[PDB]
């Protein structure tokens, strides 16, 4: 019930290799989520994917992507201390509260587009965008989680169902069209019992659209759910769309740029010394994006 500066609370996730636990940072009192991985139970390729995952995580800084704080290493187990998305899956939110009204789907979807574009810019392709990997904080903001399979069938592009060419950003774009479709309707655009039916409908690319849907919504989905990855619209282009910006007259959705982070908050620096941190230790490990006990404590003292 303790690893590093963390008290392990309850398991909040379980995969076929990893488990996520809610934890409390004993110094700052902040809640975090730790993705626990037993490296001994992993085959050589998933071990390679876990190392890719940790690298990708290190190179991302967006307010709508679950952020890494600390990496606790042991011979047999890897500990990935990240943000805790308090309100859970969007999937659950939809079953619990019904389809989202377009103002709500727009608020959430703009964030997803900002976050997914940022990844493509920093040469990352999520490859697992599902409503499961989409979560919320207490202020109901999207936080894209996982990155295990980066560089599900109902969200998978037609080319991947065939076993065709790679490319990348385009496969995440088809998924975003599947996400928006669920956000506004509650259901998935393409389904069907056994895998053969789902494969057929994704490939035919035919989806019903509900009477309540706005004409601008039905249009914006056609830009994403393009059966041809080449003719599929780009995120820089879709960000300019009528729908994405309804009720955002001044602020049209433009690509995210990571701002200048202040690694010199005099108030958080002194408050750390009163715990056991030294001037030389803080300065040396803050200036450098190390992700250690020090870095984590400083980022957590401005979170609450
Ligand atoms: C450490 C931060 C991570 S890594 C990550 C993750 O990789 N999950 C995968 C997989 N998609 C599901 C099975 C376990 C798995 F294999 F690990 C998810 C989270 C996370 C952050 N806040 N939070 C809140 C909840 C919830 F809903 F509130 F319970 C659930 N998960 C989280």
């Amino acid at each position: 019930p303790h690893v590093g500066n963390y008290r392990l609370l309850r398991t909040i996730g379980k995969g076929n290799f990893a488990k996520v636990k809610l934890a409390r940072h004993i110094l700052t009192g902040r809640e975090v989520a730790i993705k626990i991985i037993d490296k001994t139970q992993l085959n050589p390729s998933s071990l390679q994917k876990l190392f890719r995952e940790v690298r990708i995580m290190k190179g991302l800084n967006h307010p709508n992507i679950v952020k890494l704080f600390e990496v606790i290493e042991t011979e047999k187990t890897l500990y990935l201390v990240m943000e805790y998305a308090s309100a859970g899956e969007v999937f659950d939110y939809l079953v619990s509260h019904g389809r989202m009204k377009e103002k709500e789907a727009r608020a959430k979807f703009r964030q997803i587009v900002s976050a997914v574009h940022y990844c493509h810019q920093k040469n990352i392709v999520h490859r697992d965008l599902k409503a499961e990997n989409l979560l919320l904080d207490a202020e109901a903001n999207i936080k894209i989680a996982d990155f295990g399979f980066s560089n599900s069938p109902p969200y998978a592009a037609p080319e991947l169902f065939q076993g065709k060419k790679y490319d990348g950003p385009e496969v995440d774009i088809w998924s975003l069209g599947v996400i928006l479709y669920t956000l506004v309707s509650g259901s998935l655009p393409f389904d069907g019992h056994n895998l053969k039916e789902l494969r057929e409908r994704v490939l035919r690319g035919k989806y019903r659209v509900p009477f309540y849907m706005s004409t601008d919504c039905e249009s914006i989905l056609r830009r994403f759910l393009v059966l041809n990855p080449a003719k599929r619209c780009t995120l820089e282009q879709i960000m300019k769309d009528k729908w994405i910006n309804i009720g955002y007259e001044g602020e049209e959705l433009k690509p995210y740029t990571e701002p200048e982070e202040d690694f010199g908050d005099t108030k958080r620096i002194e408050v750390m010394v009163g715990m056991g941190y030294t001037r030389e230790e803080i300065k040396e490990s803050l200036t450098s994006q190390k992700y250690n006990e020090v870095t984590a404590t400083y980022l957590l003292l401005g979170r609450k």
